[PDB]
């Protein structure tokens, strides 16, 4: 079926531009479970060019793998490859021979951003201004401006899937989830998904419509989980509530510690109608004039 061809594919396609030799690659402590398997902290000697050992991190599949999951592996393999972007993580290579698939990715110092959140407090632990909060949804904005101009959904954007790099530089990761919509620009599942109710757009939820639209809906729940420095959206409600919730144009109140713009940017990505959501390039802009509007 779909999954055995790009098992085939994978296994046949050399690839010497990715492919990393098992024996080079030395694996460590598990820093995590994503969704589709394990990520464990790893090195790796003589990584494309660079002379030594370099840390990184591994993504492999966890125990009992369902076609599901390596389906997910293969698709985080294939779209990697195609990005480069300051904002995205870094894809550097994939053991595929003599073991298990791996994949080689670029290791964050400080994990992700929801738990980077909640090791943190404002000031007016780690310290965070609004500033420093601004300053991270802008730099996922422009990450996904370019995904969203490469023709890509990303589907899972949320603060566990965005990983903060030394410098506190945002990087989106995984990939697991996201499709290419070059010919419709719309991408749709007959079956349900994956991806958290709570993160989701009312039309992906009912409909099973993704577009570069439910993507920035989902990075309205992100900037929530920013401004509420990694809170858990729509607290105390379950997730089954929310098909009647958001039908009835129920949204998450103004959280404490949060400007009448960065709300009413919230809302607007919250948009019932998927065309008056704001586009990421609007999404930077906006930011970037509270960023210099509070100096």
């Amino acid at each position: 079926g779909p999954l055995s061809l790009s098992v085939d594919a994978f296994k046949i396609l050399e690839d010497p531009k990715w492919e990393f030799p098992r024996k080079n690659l030395v694996l460590g402590k598990t820093l995590g479970e994503g969704e589709f398997g394990k990520v464990v902290k790893a090195t790796a000697f003589h990584l494309k060019g660079r002379a030594g050992y370099t840390t990184v991190a591994v993504k492999m599949l966890k125990e009992n793998a369902s076609p599901s999951e390596l389906r997910d592996l293969l698709s985080e393999f294939n779209v990697l490859k195609q990005v480069n972007h300051p904002h995205v993580i870094k894809l550097y290579g994939a053991c595929s021979q003599d073991g298990p698939l791996l994949l080689i990715v670029e290791y964050a110092k400080y994990a992700s951003l929801r738990g980077f959140l909640r090791e943190s407090r404002k000031v007016g632990e780690r310290a965070l201004t609004m500033g420093d909060l601004i300053s991270f949804a802008w730099q996922i904005s422009q990450g996904m401006q370019y995904l969203a101009e490469m023709k890509l959904v990303h589907r899972d954007l949320a603060a566990r899937n965005i990983l903060v790099a030394e410098g506190r530089k945002m990087k989106i990761s995984d990939f697991g989830l996201s499709r290419d919509v070059y010919e419709e620009d719309s991408y749709v599942k007959r079956s349900q998904g994956r991806i958290p109710v709570k993160w989701m757009a009312i039309e992906s939820l009912f409909d099973h419509i993704y577009t570069t639209q439910s993507d920035v809906w989902s990075f309205g729940v992100l900037l929530w989980e920013i401004v509420t420095l990694g809170g858990n959206p729509y607290p105390g409600i379950p997730p089954e509530r929310l098909f009647n919730l958001l039908k009835t144009g129920h949204r998450m109140e103004r959280p404490d510690n949060c400007s009448e713009e960065m709300y009413r940017l919230m809302l607007q990505c919250w948009k019932q109608e998927p065309d008056k959501r704001p586009v990421f390039a609007d999404i930077s802009k906006d930011l970037e004039k509270m960023m210099v509007k509070r100096r």
